[PDB]
């Protein structure tokens, strides 16, 4: 049977009749055209569906209607309104026009008959446009799927997908041109890039990873939101897709300058303030960097095998990366997360620099304190090394190393300390109760405003868990800096112009320092279609996010601070 | 057209004729039948397939003859012979006997015309049988599967696959009942139990994961073997398939007391010696084990989440098991590998007891070299803790933390002697280089026997990378236990029983132990099908296989080596 595009056919169907209807259009060389199938079926009669096959030249698609979902825990769900598109055949200038046939056979094996509804449409708005966006609604039955075609000046894009509801759970996929096009539930991950979303999703794509610089963006919605972070008649959702081209090579270069000069100006300091002094006129510290080797060794091998997973797979859902500020460099898919711990490591090599000059000239003064110096400017190195391998692919896995280490570096101190305690013991071992689970949680903060004030009162006598340890790294300090601020003004003794600057720089850095860390762009504690709705554009040289900015004032905090403790005892 | 089963039709299809043959079957209240429908295509113009559409009552199915495959690499394949099981309807007692309607629509839009055969039979081995082997053949294009039904005694299965041929890379896949049969290879991994194999396979299954207490065990063939250890006109493949019951839970608390009675009686020998002399009438401690509490805790959660994604996922490929000898218990996949540690870490607690008591006598006698004795003992627990973390979830990852711990313990270990060096150090770092890759490896191997070497004569001066430190564990102290014995021998010193019972026992062991080292079951070096070819069923009571008695014998063999060194001082 002849039929037209955009008119609705209905029809009874059952044991003995088959309605099939041809369909006959063609393609332009140069315009790419797709065409989309709707059927409905009001009869609920699930023990005889619909039989919908469509057949083309090279592909034949058959699906039932009314679509059957089976949900976990024996739950089943029927969709009367199923739609699909056909994948798109796209005619050259080396073959013209191209004339092409479409039979869609419904049938059914209904005793008495099944009503269905057929339309058939051709998509007008099939190709996708740089920098614009489009607004289109899916379904778990209808699955959309659009093409983008590269331009020859764009070697890289990024998709932007964002809704304004959570719920339904979706999926977003990025696939090659070649037929046939996997936007069913059970196939849509197995072969490209896909990514899980509930409100904002963020796709990188090379030029040189598509032959044919074109591909798929196929948008799956899924029946159930047990994947994304939820649970449990159309699942409707409404949807927008921006295609960005990614920022050129020289803002890469820009960047990395940025990273290093700022931060070498520093080493401009000691050079400077060294110059005035003219014009004015061993075995337990080996042992301390032999456990941070031995430690940081197999970490690197974890999230190596993490990144090399996510390359080779299309599972984006491994990383929690921040994708809306995620610039790849070669393996590495965030590399504006490890260029901001280099300024991190090596202002730890200028402050183990300023304490070897303090030592040798304390030395060579003795001829005519400095040790627990040395392990601090070390952990400066270590933790920016250990934030470096954790932003290579952060997980939930990744961040009980790279903080454990450190509760191990102020385990050995405090027996350093006891060389010359239950209460910090409990609560380590609080904190890990809370990782298996209205009584435990009255006691889980009792304990560290106690223990929080047990380690200030120990200092004034010597004259997640781990952001609870930041929590009183910042407030014990505060009072614990202080004491000898009203201590000296007190007594007989005057503060010199050199520590004043750094007292009053370190104020200021953990000021700005502490709302960055505060604006939390990603979270492993939910799913990873949770953690990408908090993902945020980079708001410095178009490369850095709010999160790698905290890696830069905290570097210089706890630069000043631990400047500030070497400092102040100079009468 | 009505048509019987068993019969090859043949016809000629092209644009205009469409044939379509209806099969016609009862299904008994009892039997349950399956129907696999066999498609030929001589024609070998791709442009212009044989597209077969299969409809049944409540399901259709579709797929194009010639099948197309779209390799790595740009790689293509065809297949001429393309063969599909529909999926069974069960019928009982509460229905009685159901007459079945098959269409099996052929259509073309070749303008010539295409030849095909077609073949619908009835399968008359669709239900498997318990302990009986079944043999049959699979193709990249003619999948199959088969029907088990849970007897009522049994409670748990394990489904053994072996296949006389490494190629071509097939999966096997556990489903349930419920239609459809994903038995395609873009869906096969999408629910249910998984795995990945070449010559072996094992899946192991219990009764409550399956509400009909039935299952479908689904062999997909892949096209390629780049998913298995290897690469790249149809690709047989010979398989066997034996469904065995599992052991009961009597053989559980069987094997579970004698790993531990066998170990508390080395107890009582301690308390039968201590006998005989009834009748013959600290910082730098707690040091080394906060640094082996805090390397510990990220390493149980680590591979705690890796048991936990094997578990609510099908993916057995993560985990290297020896799966032919892996025996669950709740949580835990493999636990006679958990259970054979246990004996690893409760016999070093007899060895702390044993120098306890050595300390005390000393310090009793004092008033009217202990120290690294208590470390000593300390990495005799910690290695059986890292051993049984290590064994819930095998992995390539896993390895590089239980191993480099141990490393870190004798670097540490050589401060210590330092207090009172460059070719061991070159050794770690050489070893590291062969992860990233003939230059090399003449090399790799000449600095190994020359740092054993060089262990041996600084302490001769004091009177896998991991296996070649244990390669060395066994050859240099071989000798350095035999330079005193000689030495003893031309002084002036006798050998007492005690010593002497001591050193033949860790001979003997260290030969027993050694020979069940080599038994590799199991190898994350390679894929993970390539590992499933070196399992071995249990050697001992049904519960424990070649390298669980391993695990028993090196702790006996490192407790009475350690024990040698506490002794031969009596003189
Ligand atoms: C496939 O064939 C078509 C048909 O010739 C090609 O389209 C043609 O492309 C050229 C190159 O850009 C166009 O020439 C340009 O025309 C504009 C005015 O439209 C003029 O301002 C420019 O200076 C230039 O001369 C040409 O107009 C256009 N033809 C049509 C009908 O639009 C197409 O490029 C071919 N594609 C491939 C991949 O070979
Ligand atoms: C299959 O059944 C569905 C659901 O009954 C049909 O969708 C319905 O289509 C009509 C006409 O396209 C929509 O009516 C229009 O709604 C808009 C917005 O409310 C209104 O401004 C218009 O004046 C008009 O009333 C209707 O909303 C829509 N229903 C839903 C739930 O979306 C569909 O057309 C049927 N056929 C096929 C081939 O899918
Ligand atoms: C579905 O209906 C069939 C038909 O009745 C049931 O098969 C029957 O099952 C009973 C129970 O085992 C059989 O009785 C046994 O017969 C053997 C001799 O064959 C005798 O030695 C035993 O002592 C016992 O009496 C009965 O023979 C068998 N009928 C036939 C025709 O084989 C079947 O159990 C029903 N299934 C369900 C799930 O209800
Ligand atoms: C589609 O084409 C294939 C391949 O041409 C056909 O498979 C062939 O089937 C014949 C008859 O079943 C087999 O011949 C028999 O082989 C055995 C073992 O060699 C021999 O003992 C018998 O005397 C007989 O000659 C033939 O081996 C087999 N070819 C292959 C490669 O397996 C198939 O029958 C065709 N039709 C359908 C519906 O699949
Ligand atoms: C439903 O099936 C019935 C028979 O099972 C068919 O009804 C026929 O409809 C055609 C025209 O629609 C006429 O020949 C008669 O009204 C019916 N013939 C017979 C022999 O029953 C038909 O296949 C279906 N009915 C519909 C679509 O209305
Ligand atoms: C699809 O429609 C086109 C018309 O748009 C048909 O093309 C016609 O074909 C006949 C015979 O081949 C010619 O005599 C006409 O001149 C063609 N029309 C045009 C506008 O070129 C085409 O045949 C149709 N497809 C089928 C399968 O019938
Ligand atoms: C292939 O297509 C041709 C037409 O394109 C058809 O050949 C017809 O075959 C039937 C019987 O098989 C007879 O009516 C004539 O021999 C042909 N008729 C016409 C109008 O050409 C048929 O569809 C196919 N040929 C086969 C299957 O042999
Ligand atoms: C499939 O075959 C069976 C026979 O095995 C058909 O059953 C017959 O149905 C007619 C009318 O319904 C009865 O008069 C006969 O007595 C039945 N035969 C038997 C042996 O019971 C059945 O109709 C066939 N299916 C179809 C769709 O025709
Ligand atoms: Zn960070
Ligand atoms: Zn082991």
């Amino acid at each position: 049977r002849g039929a037209d595009f955009d008119h609705v056919y209905s029809g009874v169907v059952n044991l003995s009749t088959e309605n099939i209807y041809s369909f006959n259009y063609t393609s332009q060389p140069d315009q790419v055209t797709a065409v989309r199938v709707y059927v409905n079926s009001s009869s609920e009669n699930l023990n005889y569906p619909v039989l919908v096959v469509v057949r083309q030249q090279k592909e034949v698609l058959s699906w039932q209607v009314p679509l059957l979902f089976q949900g976990l825990y024996q739950r089943s769900y029927n969709y009367q309104e199923v739609s699909r598109t056909l994948c798109p055949s796209e005619a050259t200038n080396e073959t013209g026009p191209l004339q092409q046939l479409i039979f869609v056979d419904v049938a059914s094996m209904a005793p008495l008959g099944a009503q269905y509804k057929l339309l058939v449409t051709k998509l007008k708005h099939f190709q996708l446009r740089t920098n614009v966006a489009f607004h289109f609604t899916a379904s778990p039955s209808q699955p959309q799927y659009f093409l983008y075609k590269f331009p020859k000046d764009v070697d890289s894009v990024i998709i932007k997908v964002v809704s304004e509801m959570a719920y339904p759970c979706s999926v977003v996929s990025v696939q090659n041109i070649m037929c046939p096009v996997y936007d069913l539930d059970h196939n849509v991950e197995f072969n490209g890039v896909y990514q899980s979303m509930t409100k904002k999703a963020a796709i990188t794509l090379q030029k040189k990873d598509f032959p044919g610089e074109q591909f798929f963006v196929v948008f799956v919605i899924k029946p159930e939101d047990y994947a994304c972070g939820g649970s449990f008649l159309q699942r409707k959702k409404n949807l927008e897709v921006t295609i960005v081209p990614s920022i050129k090579e020289s803002v890469y270069v820009k960047s990395s300058l940025f990273s290093v000069f700022i931060f070498l100006s520093f080493y401009l300091g000691c050079l400077l303030v060294g110059f005035v002094h003219y014009l004015r006129f061993k075995i337990y510290f080996w042992n301390i960097i032999t456990i941070a080797v031995f430690y940081a060794l197999p970490v690197i091998q974890l999230v190596i095998t993490y990144q090399t997973v996510v390359n080779v797979t299309g599972n984006q859902d491994i990383c929690y990366y921040n994708f809306l500020c995620a610039h790849p460099l070669g393996v590495l898919s965030a590399f504006n997360n490890i260029l901001s711990n280099l300024g991190h490591v090596l202002l730890g090599f200028l402050f183990l620099l300023i304490v070897l000059r303090r030592d040798i000239l304390h030395r060579r003064a003795l001829e005519a304190h400095f040790g627990l110096f040395y392990a601090m400017g070390i952990a400066l190195m270590m933790e920016g090394v250990l934030s470096a391998c954790y932003h290579v692919c952060p997980n939930y896995s990744n961040f009980q190393f790279d903080t454990s280490f450190m509760y191990m570096i102020a385990g050995l101190c405090m027996l350093k300390l006891y060389q010359t305690y239950a209460s910090f013991a409990v609560v380590i071992m609080v904190t890990v109760l809370g990782v298996v689970f209205v009584w435990f949680w009255v006691i889980f903060s009792a304990i560290h405003v106690l223990a929080s004030l047990a380690l200030s009162t120990q200092i004034y006598y010597m004259g997640d868990f781990a952001s609870y340890m930041l929590g009183i790294f910042i407030c014990n300090l505060l009072l614990y800096l202080a004491f000898y601020i009203i201590m000296k003004l007190r007594s007989s003794e005057k503060v010199l112009p050199v520590p004043l600057f750094c007292i009053v720089a370190t104020a200021v850095m953990w000021a700005a320092a502490l709302y960055f860390f505060f604006q939390n762009l990603s979270s492993w504690e939910g799913t990873p279609a949770e953690s990408r709705e908090k993902n945020r554009e980079c708001i410095l040289l178009d490369f850095f996010d709010d999160h790698d900015i905290w890696h830069f004032l905290s570097a210089t905090a706890l630069f000043f601070s631990f400047l500030v403790l070497l400092t102040l005892d100079d009468d």
